[PDB]
RNA sequence: AAACUUUCAACAACGGAUCUCUUGGUUCUCGCAUCGAUGAAGAACGCAGCGAAAUGCGAUACGUAAUAUGAAUUGCAGAUAUUCGUGAAUCAUCGAAUCUUUGAACGCACAUUGCGCCCUCUGGUAUUCCGGAGGGCAUGCCUGUUUGAGCGUCGUUU
């Protein structure tokens, strides 16, 4: 239960929160788990998913695929992996979209700011 | 006997009830004190690579600066855009700016994009005319400055 008068318990508030956030905002809500190789290996256990991040999928009708994020489409709260693409009768392919929580990350893409994050969350980075 | 009329059932119509949802409303409580001549609230007209509206903004026009953050935006397109970084996106934050024509609305006027005047600079052979750029000119009242008015009145000299 919540004990801070600051938090709402409220479903309506809640969801308005949900769908009316920022990009910026939706960074952080699209976050994923690491594997359990990551998770030992940096001592983190989830973070936000970005772009050049490798990613299995653990749920669903592509469970089991593997790929880098193509896109994290934050406008349609789901990222596009490299290869989970849906043919139309067109001929023409979509790209699926998955919600980060249904991933792990399997290898992540490092730059000075995602070591940085790494570190801060108590993790261990390089 | 058909057709026709009426009733019922099945399927299909017409229509949008019912059910289930809900970024809305309503009411209660808690906390706070912050509009404007330093130009508000409101109005009009504009602004996007491709937009009519809503939203945002003002010729720096769906925004400029700054701080933070840290890879997007996305319907399509596109960098003389970006990725171990003064660096994508961001009303995230926001302390610097821009802020058309107006509006208490202030040169005068306004059913007009009407008409002046002053200062500096500038173009046309120009203190005077015509053009352009920038800066100014409302009212009531207060304090002060300067210039004044009145046999209202004080001193002095014929
Ligand atoms: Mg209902
Ligand atoms: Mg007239």
């Amino acid at each position: 239960a919540k004990i801070s008068q600051d938090v709402s318990s409220s479903r309506s508030k809640a969801r308005k929160a949900y769908f009316t956030a920022s990009s910026v905002e939706r960074r952080v809500l699209l976050s994923a788990p690491l594997s359990k190789e990551l998770r030992q290996q940096y001592n983190v256990k989830s973070l936000p998913i970005r772009q050049n991040d490798e990613v299995l999928v653990v749920r669903g009708s592509k469970k089991g695929s593997e790929g880098k994020v193509n896109s994290v489409y934050r406008l349609k709260f789901a990222i596009q992996v490299d290869k989970l693409q849906k043919e139309k009768s067109n001929g023409a392919s979509v790209p699926i979209n998955i919600h980060p929580s249904k991933v792990v990350i399997t290898k992540l893409h490092l730059d000075k700011d995602r070591k940085a994050l790494i570190q801060r969350k108590g993790g261990k980075a390089e």
